[PDB]
């Protein structure tokens, strides 16, 4: 019926997306994200970022949040928590702050145990850090790098796990989905989150990829049991497939076969629970203000009607 029971019929836990509190007052936007023939899983695109839940130190800030996870609870849909350290969308206090490792350190601790603790038994996986490497597998110099050192990783997974030890925690990241030096960067953080005897149950590849540009199938698959190798799970957390404009019919072809090889390249490895994509309509895409002349990246246009590369996936998925 669907890209969620293809997904489940193989074996997959789920298919879902994304979505943000602004798009769910548009009713025909909700009554297709509600549909569970598509969408088995729900994440949070901006209302569970740092900024959103704890603007102030000590203040947190869960209503946002909350209404994304309701609207899941409502359909009966799994919820990804995304996420709870990340350079990005900082509130000004953890950007302007004169720290030392002691101060950030119960700063960091306190705001993943704050939030952790509030959706304990709400989440089937949490991002816990999200975008920690650089593209030639060094760490990213973020505040929580500069100041705690590579430290703050697994100390960050200890302490979600403390506050809710059910839930999957996962390392998140783009551009550790094909071969080379950060995804292998992304399989040493795996290996030195469990030397330091923390908890990772899963790897997150976020899948931002370029229309004519996406990794084979054969390259994906590899690099997904490069993870799983590792004891861990996996799954395709963002997944959107940007395209060059204007629109053709030769790129949203070009597009169905891109995003048909993610689909098998996750169904073909034991392990991958499930594919998530970044929204699902071209209409509420992030791509057109972040890369330039770039857009169409999703299964559905701006005018939810199902593309080409709605049946790429089905396809992938053997459905
Ligand atoms: O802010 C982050 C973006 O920088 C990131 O951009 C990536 C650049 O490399 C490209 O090949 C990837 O496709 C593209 O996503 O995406 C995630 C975002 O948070
Ligand atoms: C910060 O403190 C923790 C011990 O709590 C330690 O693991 C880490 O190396 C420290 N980092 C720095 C830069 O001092």
């Amino acid at each position: 019926a669907g890209l969620n029971t293809a997904a489940k019929a193989k074996g997959l836990k789920y298919f879902g997306s994304a979505t943000d509190n602004p798009e769910l007052t548009d009713s025909a936007y909700v009554a297709q994200l509600s549909n569970t023939d598509d969408f088995g899983q729900i994440t949070p695109g901006n209302s569970m970022k740092w900024d959103a839940t704890e603007p102030s130190q000590n203040s947190f800030s869960f209503a946002n949040g909350d209404a994304v996870v309701n609207l899941a609870n409502k359909n009966g849909q799994l919820m990804r928590c995304h996420t709870l350290v990340w350079h990005s969308q900082l509130p000004n206090w953890v950007s302007s702050g004169s720290w030392t490792n002691a101060t950030l350190l119960a700063a960091m601790k306190n705001h993943i145990t704050n939030v952790v603790t509030h959706y304990k038994g709400k989440c089937y996986a949490w991002d816990v850090v999200n975008e920690a490497l650089n593209e030639d597998g060094t760490f990213r110099n973020s505040v929580f790098y500069q100041i705690i050192g590579p430290a703050y990783i697994p100390i960050a997974f200890a302490t979600a796990a403390a506050a809710d030890p059910d839930v999957k925690l996962y390392y998140n990241d783009y551009n550790i989905e094909y071969s080379g030096a950060k995804a292998t960067a992304a399989q040493n953080i795996v290996k030195m989150i469990k030397a330091y005897g923390a908890k990772i149950d899963g790897v997150g590849l976020q899948a931002h990829f370029i229309v004519g540009s996406t990794p084979s199938q054969s390259d994906l698959t590899t690099v997904l049991k490069g993870y799983t190798a590792l004891g861990v799970e996996v799954a395709y957390t963002e997944l959107d497939i940007r395209m060059q404009l204007p629109s053709t019919a030769a790129k949203l072809a070009q597009q169905s076969t891109d995003f048909q090889g993610v689909a098998a390249a996750c169904v073909s490895t034991t392990g991958c629970v499930g594919v998530t994509i970044w929204d699902w309509t071209d209409k509420y895409s992030w791509v057109p203000s972040v890369f330039q002349g770039y857009g169409a990246p999703l299964p559905w246009d701006e005018n939810y009607v199902k593309k080409p590369a709605y049946d790429g996936l089905m396809a992938g998925l053997g459905a």
